[PDB]
This record gives C-alpha cells, structure tokens and sequence, in this order.
C-alpha cells in the first residue's frame, strides 16, 4: 500500500462570482466566472507516492493523474459544499487522505443556510396562496429605516420586488436623479467605466457589501441585501424574487429606448444581470411613465413611447424565453403602471399583456402634498363621499384597463403602506377638510409629506380618525396642527381585498414593505 497522503492547508472557499468588497464601480464589484478551479496539493508520509492518484468529492471520483505531481486541479461548475480527499493506489491497494471541506459559492445561494423569518411586530402566519401577494423592498431601507431583508415577512409574500435596479447614464440620461442629494453622483460612481444604458446597482454597499444577519463572516462571499435574499429564498422556497428596474427617479433612460441600439444594450445587460445574480426570478419593468408626467418634466412622447414600451416588453420576453430554455427555469415578466387614466390611455395594455404575466397597478399617490389646493384621497377604491366625480380611484383605473381588454387575472392592486398629507389646512367649511387648502406638507417620517403607516399608528392619539365607507378610504386629522393625512388602513385594505375578490383580479401588492407593522400585510392576506 502507498504512503498516507496529507492535503496541504489552503483557502478552499471558491466563488463562481467574486466580489470586490472595496469596489464602488459595478464593473470592479463583480467578477463572474465560467467555472471554478479547485486546487489540491498533498504530501506522502510513511510509504511510497503510489502508482496513480485520484481526487474524490464525497467519495466520487473527479480526477485521476500523476501521483508524482502531488497536485490536482478540478473544474467545478455549480455551487455547493463537499468533502475532498486524495486517494493513492498501487497494485497492493489504496491509501486515503483525511478529508477537507471545499466550498464553492454562487448567487443561487448553494453554499448558504436558510435565513428564516422570525415573526416581528404584528405580523402573523397565513398566506393567501390563490392570489398574488407582493411587496416592494427598497434597497436603501437598510440605513435610517433599519429594515434589512431579514425583517421582511416573506412567509406571507408570493413575490418580493427589489427596488430599484438603475440604468447607466450621466447628464441628460438620469437627470431625475438630481432631485435627490447625492443620488446622481452615487450612480455615476457605480457606472464608472460602464456603458450607458446597461443595468447596474445603485448602492453596491447596501446590495452586496454590508454585513447583515447570517452573511457577516469575514470571508463571506455575498453580503448585503443580495446575500440575504439568496439565503431567505432557501427558507422560503415558495417565494419569487424580482428585480425592479426604474421607479420614480430611475425611469429616464426608458425614454431613450425608441433607439434600438440603446434598447439592445439594455436588454443584453439585463440578460447578463440575471445570469450573474441567479436568485432573481425574472424582471419587473417600472417605467414612469410612457408619455411623460414623471419625475422629469422635459421627457415624454406619447406615440413614440407607447411603441417603445411594447417593443421593450416583447424583446424582454424573448430574451427571458432564451434564458428559460437555457436554464430550465421559469422567468417572469411584469410591469408596474400608473393608475391615472390619462397615463393608462397612452399604452395599449391589450397588446402589452401578451408579454406580461402581471401588471402592478399603482393605485396610490392619487393626491399629495405637491399641491395645497388639490386635497383628496391619495389612495381609495371609489370616489369620495364629498366628490362622486373623482376619476383618480382604483375602481376607475381597473375599469379603464378592463375596457382595454386586459385580463383581470393579470391585474394586481396596489396598497400604500404610508400616508400622504398636508399641514395647516384651513379656509374650509363644515369640517370637510378636503375643501380647504394646505399650508404645506405634513411633517414626514423620512421625507416630508409622507408618513409610514407604523408612524401613523404610533401617533393615532394625536388624530381624529375617519373611514369613508363609500370610497373605502381612510384619513386622519389634527386640528391642533391642521394636519390631514390620507392612507391605507386595515379597513380600506380589507376593502381592496373585497374589491379584488369580487372582480376576480390577480391579487395585491404593497409599497413599501418596511413601512408596515404587520397590520396591513395581515389584512392583505385576509381570506373571506
Ligand atoms: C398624480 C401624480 O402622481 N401627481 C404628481 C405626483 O405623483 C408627483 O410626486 C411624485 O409621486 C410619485 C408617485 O408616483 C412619488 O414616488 C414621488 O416621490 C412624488 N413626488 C416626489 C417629489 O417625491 C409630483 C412631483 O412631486 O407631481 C404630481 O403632479
Ligand atoms: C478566506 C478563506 O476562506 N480562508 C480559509 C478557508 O478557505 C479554509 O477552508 C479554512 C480552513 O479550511 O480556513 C480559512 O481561513
Ligand atoms: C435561484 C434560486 O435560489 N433557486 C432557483 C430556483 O428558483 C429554480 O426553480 C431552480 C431551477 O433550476 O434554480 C434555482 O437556482
Ligand atoms: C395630480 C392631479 O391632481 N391630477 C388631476 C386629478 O386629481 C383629477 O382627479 C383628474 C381629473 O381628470 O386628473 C387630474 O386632472
Ligand atoms: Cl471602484
Ligand atoms: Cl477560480
């Protein structure tokens, strides 16, 4: 028998996608790899080197070669952990080394352990499984809001939408970003040396670099929101995770995509992004909005954008089908859309739904502190009791989509987990505050004019509360400060559940998950 082989000490943690934990540019951040090369070297003690050498992974042969070299190199394609041994043979028989643990990491989380949700606040088990129940998780919530992925009530969600994946571009291309201090500068860093119109990550620190629960080791392959999402998917195998591209301030590049050159760069970038970040199950298109009236007033062209949107969806669906065939997986394609009828009219949704599995109707932000004059329900199902002629309602938006021929199955109704409101509202009559005028935005939790649902509850005693059962909408008022806030409550949300059930819609989705204390998400999952 040959001498006993002993494997040399080595870093044996490998990554099919390498992360530079100091990089700020997306192109330095990741190093995607075809394969990983597992390296082993050994020495032989008390006997001969053997006539032949084998490498075993969990007692399966993965290499044979020269015993005299005392070295082997083994190609590995997929993530996982396994025991590696060296086995030396001669005519007599074999001697085997002690095993070493080898770890190959990849973005499907194959090297990870499940990250389970511990039940926080008022959240309660029970998920409505015959409907779409989705929520947006915002990338930047890991800061002030202190809401990392591990606080997300994933057992009660069918879908988690990651907001937001940006499109690369500087001056002229992401000007909307300039309305938020540092936001445009931050994106420029992330896209440094990266071609315009490619997808990237806005905050690679929050996305992958920041230590978080269960991904905080010194040599952790993937940290941040992304690392947490890989692990959380293992704990919640029902869940689908979608990268959401665009949103209010990141939508500008879409307006340039009538040009097939830029559109091609974008679609290819998306394809590469999903191959790099295996934990995503598709793509959510959140263009705000075809036709304009988004964060950037200069932008928008109705006839041109309606076609761009259709073309873009078609090409994304065709790309996603290639991925499906190539990986054996099922990839979704969705879009978040305005619930304003004047924005809905821009787009042929009967044509769009030929590429889309779901449409996230953004039935909120109907009204807000951008105007002191136009006071009303920021979200609501029907027209208010005091104004039966309101068109900015969930019912009208849904009706408009139905009239266009959209399957009601594909329509997902939006729930705001925050309120929009005004301060100092006066010059009104008969305690109808909505006939008054505001003196500015209500003081806000994180931004002014907007209040987390959780903050609203904590502050309930400061307010007189009103439900409008005709409209299925709620609000609060504090004469003391003249504070008026319209928001989704347990009542109005149950209203929306009833509305969705009655009209056979696809389900509901919330914006944004960190603002809830569990009340609203429980309500969303209520089954009648
Ligand atoms: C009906 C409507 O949306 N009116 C416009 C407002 O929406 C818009 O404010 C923005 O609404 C977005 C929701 O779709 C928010 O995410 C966005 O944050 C909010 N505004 C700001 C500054 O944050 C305003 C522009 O403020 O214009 C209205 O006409
Ligand atoms: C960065 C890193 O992973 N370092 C190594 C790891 O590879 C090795 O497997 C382990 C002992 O096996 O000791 C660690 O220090
Ligand atoms: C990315 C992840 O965590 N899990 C996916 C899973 O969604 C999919 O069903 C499966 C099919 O191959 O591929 C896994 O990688
Ligand atoms: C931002 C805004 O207030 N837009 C108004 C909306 O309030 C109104 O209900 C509807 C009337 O058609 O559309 C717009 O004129
Ligand atoms: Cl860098
Ligand atoms: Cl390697």
């Amino acid at each position: 028998i040959p001498g006993t082989p002993v494997i040399d000490w080595a870093d044996r943690n490998y990554a099919l996608v390498e992360i530079n934990y100091e990089a700020t540019a997306y192109e330095n951040l990741i190093k995607p790899k075809e394969q990983v090369d597992v390296q082993v070297s050994w020495n032989v003690w008390n006997g001969d080197i053997g006539d032949i050498a084998y490498v075993l992974f969990d007692e399966q042969q993965v290499w044979k070669g020269d015993a005299e070299s005392k070295r082997a190199t083994i190609k590995v394609l997929v993530s996982g952990q396994f025991n590696m041994r060296v086995k030396l043979c001669n005519e007599d028989g074999c001697s085997v080394s002690d095993p070493v643990l080898v770890k190959v990491a990849d973005t499907d989380g194959g090297h990870l352990a499940p990250l389970e949700y511990t039940w926080l606040e008022n959240n309660k088990p029970g998920r409505r499984e015959d409907k779409i129940v989705a929520a947006y998780f915002v990338e930047w919530g890991v800061y002030g809001r202190n809401f990392p992925v591990d606080k997300v009530p994933l057992p009660n969600l069918s879908h988690l939408l990651y907001g937001f994946i940006p499109i690369c571009g500087g001056d002229g291309i992401n000007d909307a970003l300039k309305t938020i201090s540092g936001s445009f500068e931050s994106l420029q860093r992330s896209c440094k040396g990266r071609e315009d119109f490619k997808v990237a990550i806005h905050d690679p620190w929050a996305a992958v670099q920041k230590p978080q629960k269960s991904v905080s080791a010194w040599n952790e392959p993937y940290k941040g929101n992304f690392g947490q999402l890989m692990a959380a998917k293992l704990a919640n195998p029902h869940l689908k995770i979608l990268p959401s591209i665009g949103g209010w301030t990141l939508s500008d590049p879409f307006y340039f995509m009538h040009d097939v050159e830029k559109r091609n760069v974008f679609v290819d970038s998306v394809k590469e992004f999903l191959q790099v970040w295996k934990f995503f199950d598709g793509v959510d298109v959140d263009w705000e909005f075809p036709g304009g009236k988004g964060a950037n007033p200069s932008l928008g062209d109705a006839e041109r954008d309606a076609k761009t949107y259709i073309l873009l969806l078609e090409e994304l669906r065709a790309m996603l089908d290639d991925l499906e065939a190539q990986t054996g997986r099922v990839y979704e394609l969705t879009s978040a859309i305005s619930a304003g009828y004047d924005k809905i009219a821009v787009v042929n949704y009967a044509e769009a739904q030929k590429s889309l599995g779901k449409i996230f109707l953004m039935s909120y932000d109907f009204k807000g502190a951008w105007s002191n004059t136009d006071l009303g329900y920021q979200t609501t199902v029907y027209a208010p009791s005091w104004n039966s002629e309101e068109l900015y309602t969930t019912h009208y938006a849904v009706d408009a989509l139905l009239k266009q021929g959209v399957d009601p199955n594909k329509i997902i109704v939006g729930v705001a987990m925050y309120g929009r409101g005004w301060t100092g509202v006066t010059n009104y009559t008969n305690d109808n505050y909505f006939s008054g005028t505001g003196n500015g935005p209500v003081s806000g939790t994180w931004e002014d004019g907007v209040v987390d649902y959780r903050q609203i509850q904590k502050d309930l005693n400061n307010y007189v509360y009103t439900f409008d059962s005709a409209a299925q909408a709620s609000y609060v008022f504090d004469k003391s400060k003249g504070d008026l806030i319209s928001f989704d409550s347990v009542d109005s949300v149950l209203g929306k559940v009833k509305y969705v059930d009655r009209n056979k819609l696809g389900g509901l989705f919330a914006w944004e998950i960190d603002a809830d204390n569990g009340d609203l998400l429980n309500a969303i999952n209520a089954q009648f």
